[PDB]
């Protein structure tokens, strides 16, 4: 049987939590089969309809700071560690959901979040109220299901098919960071309590939705050196979201403002407090084994911290 492998340095690396994809970008694909393999199996997929839904996701991925492919693998790679490091927790159709829902989670975006659309009037706001991108996201995710050769689902019953859509609609629509914080307040209620429980579903779902939160986040669980370039593709977006609001005759927030570069190391330390460290705080409560996540995440608001007193500085 054909059995994806990886050089000495990628095949090790590759388990740790705080792995950096690298810049080779015809590696990518490889590094996503490899994970699938390791997470559900080779049986799991037909490597000729795998290798042809991968090609099809990477070309609806537009050329954005960072909102790219780059971003949907390494986004993918972090619920890969999360899968591995909790193997007894997740059913064989969540594993399998769950890496496609990664990979498919920003399908098509143009580096514009909710808000603007909203304001531009873009034709997806009428279509969609809430969570436009992300309901815009999962459309694009069935569209590229139903080419010739794309179902990879194929040999699902009628059942575990739907199942598996209902998992990667939820995942994908949990992505939209406006829905987290409700979110992470109810499980952490039902934590302290005592009253989660991962046989009730619904419970599942919002710990599923935890979990996407944290993959998508997963840029300020890396090392310093990659988390702090990667902070520059980000601001590169928000600064062009700024212009574009400028252009509609509205002054927007200060944090997408390209004027008021000077704020961003105190933007920083507002994310790492208010959303970032509650998300793995959480997470590790429920998923004791993401410890590293959470980890990871305090020493670069020790970094931002280090950034504001001068004795680090950071060139954007
Ligand atoms: C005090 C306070 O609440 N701050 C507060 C609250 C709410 C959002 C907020 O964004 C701060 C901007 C830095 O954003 C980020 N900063 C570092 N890493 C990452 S990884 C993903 C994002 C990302 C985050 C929000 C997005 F909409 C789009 C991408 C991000 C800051
Ligand atoms: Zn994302």
């Amino acid at each position: 049987l054909m059995q994806f492998t990886l050089p000495v340095r990628l095949c090790k690396e590759i388990e740790l939590f705080h792995f950096d994809i690298g810049p080779f970008e015809n590696m990518w694909p490889g590094i996503f089969v490899y994970m699938v393999h390791r997470s559900c199996g080779t049986s799991c997929f037909e490597l000729e309809k795998l290798c042809r839904f991968i090609m099809s996701v990477k070309k609806n991925y537009r050329r954005v700071p960072y909102h790219n492919w780059k971003h949907a693998v390494t986004v993918a790679h972090c619920m890969y560690a999360i899968l591995q490091n909790n193997h007894t927790l997740f059913t064989d159709l969540e594993r399998k959901g769950l890496l496609i829902a990664c990979l498919c989670h920003d399908l098509d975006h143009r580096g514009f979040s909710n808000s603007y659309l909203q304001k531009f009037d873009h034709p997806l706001a009428a279509l969609y109220s809430t969570s436009t991108m992300e309901q815009h996201h999962f459309s694009q995710t069935v569209s590229i299901l139903q080419l010739e050769g794309h179902n990879i689902f194929s040999t699902l019953s009628s059942s575990e098919y739907e199942q598996v859509l209902e998992i990667i609609r939820k995942a994908i629509i949990a992505t939209d960071l406006a829905l987290y914080f409700g979110n992470r307040k109810q499980l952490e209620e039902m934590y302290q309590t005592g009253s989660l429980n991962l046989n009730n579903q619904s419970h599942r779902d919002r710990v599923i939705g935890l979990m996407m939160t944290a993959c998508d986040l997963c840029s300020v669980t890396k090392l310093w050196p990659v988390t702090k370039l990667t902070a520059n593709d980000i601001y590169a977006e928000f600064w062009a979201e700024g212009d574009e609001m400028k252009k509609l005759g509205i002054q927007p927030i200060p944090m997408m403002d390209r004027d008021k570069k000077d704020e961003v190391p105190q933007g920083q330390l507002g994310f790492y407090n208010a959303v970032a460290i509650p998300c793995y705080t959480t997470l590790t409560q429920i998923l004791p084994p993401t410890e590293p996540l959470l980890k990871a995440c305090r020493d670069n608001l020790s970094q931002w911290e280090k950034v504001i007193r001068g004795e680090e500085t950071a060139t954007w």
